[PDB]
């Protein structure tokens, strides 16, 4: 089949024009929507860009239509929630998260399918590997297409948030989230700064 | 809504011929199927019904028909294996397991619509919380139709499970528990086993 590891969604530009593509990302999950008849899930990686928009760079669907699809939407989140910490409403009463950076880091690892035709591109999820915080401070310390490409990214989105972080103008810092954490403030100055 | 909380799936035989009922219930998961077609969550809680026919006293349906309906079914598999550690097969090439509960406890609460007709019922899976092993044994230490029934259920279960496990007859026994734990050995054998 062969999938391929994207570093950065930028790559999409020159990816072909009427194509199906498996490809697989590294990213934090930055917001998540439910609604009537949409789900979508928005990652990021943090790549300064320019840096104009750095949130939901990567905007990945859940299509459903009838009734089953839209629970399965709904248990999706759910899971995918629960696993980080994510307090939902209770089934029995909409999802608007958005910048979910500012509170938690919920990195994830993303095979989606890339669908291109009449000149845009969109993304189905067909799998999510929720990363743990600890294991991936571990790390920091099968396709053709991929390799050690998990690490090479996750290692740049904590440079991302290093600069957001002491950046005056960003609204995100390592001390506001609600896991902060000896564990986390020692990775942060330990070697990574230093690196 | 009036959600009904379900201490056991002999309660459904007298409900409604042809209803929707929403219920909730606390059970062991042990076995996960998906097809090419079908995706079913088997459920027990292990009461005596009994010495003859004890698992998946609850069948739990993913109905899918489209491609996204499939993979909404594959990432909600995917997210509540991880959740309990079960090992799955890499999506880039069915899954079949049974009798998860040799290997692993994996206590779940579980919100389904139950939906009689033609003499018959399924149970549609609306939402799922895997429960941790540590906080189901902290916690043995709203509708107005649920009760404080979590720990009746839970405190069951463990007290099924102790039987299943000096029945030469059943082959589930503590020690096989990939998870076989200090903290377990004593719960098992602290005070459950003393009541």
């Amino acid at each position: 089949k062969n999938r391929i590891f994207v570093s950065s969604s930028k790559d999409f530009e020159g990816y072909p024009s009427k194509a199906i593509v498996p490809v697989q990302f590294v990213a934090l999950l930055t917001s998540i929507h439910l609604t009537e008849t949409k789900c979508l899930l928005g990652f990021s990686n943090f790549e300064r860009r320019g840096d104009q928009s750095q949130e939901d760079q990567y905007l990945i669907k859940l299509k459903f239509k009838d009734r089953g699809s839209e629970r399965l939407a709904r248990i999706t989140i759910s899971l995918l929630c629960q696993y980080f910490d994510i307090e939902l409403p209770d089934l029995d009463s909409t999802v608007i998260l958005r910048d979910i950076h500012l509170e938690r880091l919920c990195f994830s690892s993303c095979k989606a399918l890339y669908v291109s035709k009449h000149g845009n591109y969109t993304l189905f999820l067909e799998d999510i590997k929720p990363l743990d915080l600890v294991s991936v401070i571990s790390t920091i310390s099968s396709e053709l297409i991929s390799e050690c490409d998990l690490n090479n990214s996750l290692v740049d989105i904590f440079n991302n948030l290093i600069e957001m972080n002491r950046d005056e103008k960003n609204r995100f810092k390592f001390v506001k989230l609600i896991h902060y954490d000896i564990e986390l403030k020692k990775f942060v100055q330990d070697q990574q700064k230093v690196l």
